[PDB]
DNA sequence: GCAGTGCTCGTTTTTT
DNA sequence: CGAGCACTGC
């Protein structure tokens, strides 16, 4: 019914959710509700132009997202209300290649390659190839390939006119990508690019999808990289209607990938395609909104607007001077217990920080107080030492040419198989073109390790065939039980001293269960199935789920939500903006965004605070307070400060 | 391979 | 300043 679905929307996103099937860009101000608008207007897709959900395909970059929309979507709306696609550009990747995978030049189960996994195997190669990994870093190989890739650029596309230095890397690439295919690898960056090739070769599949998907719903599209943007183009095509949403402004992860211009690029390479501003906020107080304006016009990329609210102007925005980073820790504390004091709750107060360097003072001072908190820094579950390791011998099981599931189980735990056979063998993978299993074949037969060794190699290829076939009518969390312990994992982590060996075995408990719990769906057998999902889901850092805790973060990771309180700490020139921004460059105008949205996550308060000194890793420092607090408004900021009162008694 | 030891130098930052 | 970490001698 059309008006159950515009009523309770506002004059602007009704505009949205109602406009005609066309190509739009929703610029979503901060608390605009532009996910409200993205859900209500499927559901208008679905029901006022009368579309099949088979039609729709909405595309975030999170699995959050996803989430989040898949659930909104439901609820909305009837029931599940499957055949609409909603994804993440690599999960709707995968999704492509696994379907046509034999069009795609990949294997059945071809196996994808997370960070780690792909920084090895470089590493691996570099040395393989006789190359200085002091003066040839994975780290910096990993960061050209990837970057190639974000422009659909392959080995034999890299023009490396002259200077080696080039000529070099596009060597590694090479070799890197020979391998992942001989291997059936596949990582993040391959996922988009063999996709949007898979596209560009074969016509009849293209026009399958051009046929199907004619509503596209793109979120967040200023963090969109250069073969997003194109995968998007080359899918719309000439029929298809897409609504992208986004913010100009709080694009914050340029130094990744993401484009600025694809935002008015949608409007260039769109003639016809207008543009609804949102910019009714229903997060912050008045002062908020102002100071958040404020800020972002200094800076001059902008395509412009200005965020407004209904409500009052609220409590100003608090400004603090510390003595060192030791006092502002204890300031922000307190504040905090003051606000639990009055009823509040600890999550709902956010402690932001520009680097992760932050955190450490901040703990203490929090753990002193016994304030309870959580931290969101690193170390996803999927990516644990112990989860991984247990993963590459079910994805051995799947496939015994995953090279990068070998190098890493093959003498873990150790069973014998040393350097001196193991340097044989990966030699031999290069020199006969062969995945390492497979050279550990022919060596074997061949007799050309040292018999004690081999034979414990040996032994070790008996392990995963038996493995193989004795698992394969099991439940999934049966298998990896079994798994987990034929491979003398449990054990090593069993005897893995103290505190820490106790962790990693209850978390190799967790991993049983994340099997138990894996709700299957489809397409695939459930241990592949899972080995996707294991790689394109991070999957958070455990449990203390239930505790009312402070909520710490980077700015970066605080993008989409939203606290009553929130903490600005380390609010100083030369730590933001620091460095790079600092010694000429124009990031600046990205760490301004950056603060934007630091900003425009506080609903009832904001406190901004930074010290006169701290010990910046290894002396002592005298920063002085960041341009940008200076930005604000002097009427919706309030200075706070301690005074040195000697009275005489 | 692994336990210790001597030496970096600080990536702003996190997704998949 | 120290977490992380390339180096040997057993
Ligand atoms: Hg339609
Ligand atoms: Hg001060
Ligand atoms: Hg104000």
């Amino acid at each position: 019914d059309v008006s159950y679905l515009l009523d309770s929307l506002n004059d602007k996103q009704r505009e949205a959710v109602a406009a005609p099937r066309s190509n739009l860009l929703v610029l979503a101000g901060a608390g605009s509700g532009k996910t409200r608008v993205l859900v209500h207007r499927i559901a208008w897709l679905m029901s006022v132009e009368n579309c099949s959900p088979y039609s729709i395909m909405a595309v975030t970059f999170t699995n959050k997202a996803a989430a989040e929309m898949r659930h909104r979507i439901g609820q909305l709306m009837g029931t599940s209300q499957g055949g609409m696609w909603v994804g993440t550009f690599h999960g709707l990747a995968h999704r492509l290649l696994r379907a046509h995978h034999m069009d795609a030049n990949l294997p059945q189960d071809f196996q994808i390659l997370d960070s780690e996994d792909q920084l090895r195997l470089l590493k691996r190669l570099i040395k393989a190839m006789n190359l200085d990994e002091k003066q040839w870093p994975p780290r910096q190989a990993m960061w050209y390939i990837n970057s190639q890739k974000d422009e659909g650029l392959r080995p034999h596309h890299i023009q490396s006119y002259g200077n080696p230095v080039e000529q070099t890397w596009q060597k590694v690439y090479q070799a890197y990508q020979e391998a992942c295919d001989r291997a059936g690898l596949v990582d993040f960056a391959e996922l988009l690019l063999r996709a949007h090739e898979l596209w560009l070769n074969k016509p009849h599949i293209l026009q399958h999808y051009r046929e199907r998907f004619t509503n596209i719903l793109v979120d967040e599209f200023q963090d969109t990289n250069n073969i997003q943007y194109a995968w998007i183009r080359l899918l719309a095509g000439d029929t298809g209607k897409v609504m992208i949403v986004g913010d100009d402004d709080q694009s914050i992860y340029g130094w990744r990938g993401a484009q600025v211009e694809n935002i008015q690029r949608f409007l260039n390479d769109f003639p016809g395609a207008e543009t609804i501003r949102l910019e009714q906020n229903y997060r912050s107080t008045s002062n908020i909104l102002s100071a958040a304006n404020a800020l972002i016009e200094n800076n001059n990329g902008r395509l412009g607007k200005k965020l407004w609210t209904d409500g009052a102007d609220g409590e100003p925005i608090s400004l603090y001077c510390a003595f060192n980073e030791l006092d502002e820790a204890r300031f922000v504390v307190n504040r905090i217990k003051t606000w639990q004091d009055n009823g509040g709750a600890l999550a709902e107060c956010a402690i932001l920080y520009r680097s992760n360097a932050q955190s450490r003072v901040l703990e203490e001072a929090l753990l002193q107080a016994s304030m309870p908190y959580r931290i969101y820094g690193g170390m996803r579950f999927f990516e644990r030492q112990e989860i991984k390791d247990a993963l590459s011998y079910l994805r051995l099981i799947v496939n015994r040419n995953d090279d990068a599931a070998f190098e890493r189980v093959v003498n873990t735990p150790t069973r014998g198989i040393g350097d001196r056979t193991l340097d044989v063998v990966r030699q031999t993978s290069r020199d006969r073109q062969l995945t390492l299993w497979q050279a550990c074949r022919e060596l074997l037969q061949e007799k050309a390790l040292a018999g004690r060794a081999a034979s414990a190699l040996q032994r070790f290829m008996e392990l995963i065939d038996a493995l193989a076939q004795e698992t394969a009518d099991m439940p999934l969390h049966v298998q990896t039980d079994r798994v987990i312990k034929d491979s003398g994992l449990r054990t090593m982590y069993e005897q893995e001293k103290g505190e820490k060996g106790q962790t990693r075995i209850e978390n190799l408990e967790e991993l049983v269960t994340a099997t138990r719990q894996f709700s299957y769906n489809e397409d695939l057998m459930p241990l592949q199935a899972f080995l996707s999902h294991a790689a394109l889901e991070a999957g958070e850092g455990q449990a203390d789920t239930w505790q009312d805790a402070v909520q710490l973060m980077t700015l970066h990771s605080a993008k989409g939500l939203e606290f009553p309180q929130v903490f600005i700490v380390g609010m100083e020139e030369g730590m933001f903006p620091s460095q790079m921004s600092l010694d000429e460059g124009g990031r600046l105008e990205e760490e301004r965004r950056l603060a934007y949205v630091g900003v425009t996550r506080a609903m009832q308060k904001l406190t901004l605070t930074y010290a006169e000194t701290r010990r910046l890793y290894g002396k002592e420092v005298y920063h002085r307070p960041s341009r940008f607090i200076g930005e604000l408004p002097e009427e919706c900021v309030e200075e706070v400060r301690l005074r040195a009162t000697v009275s005489r008694p």
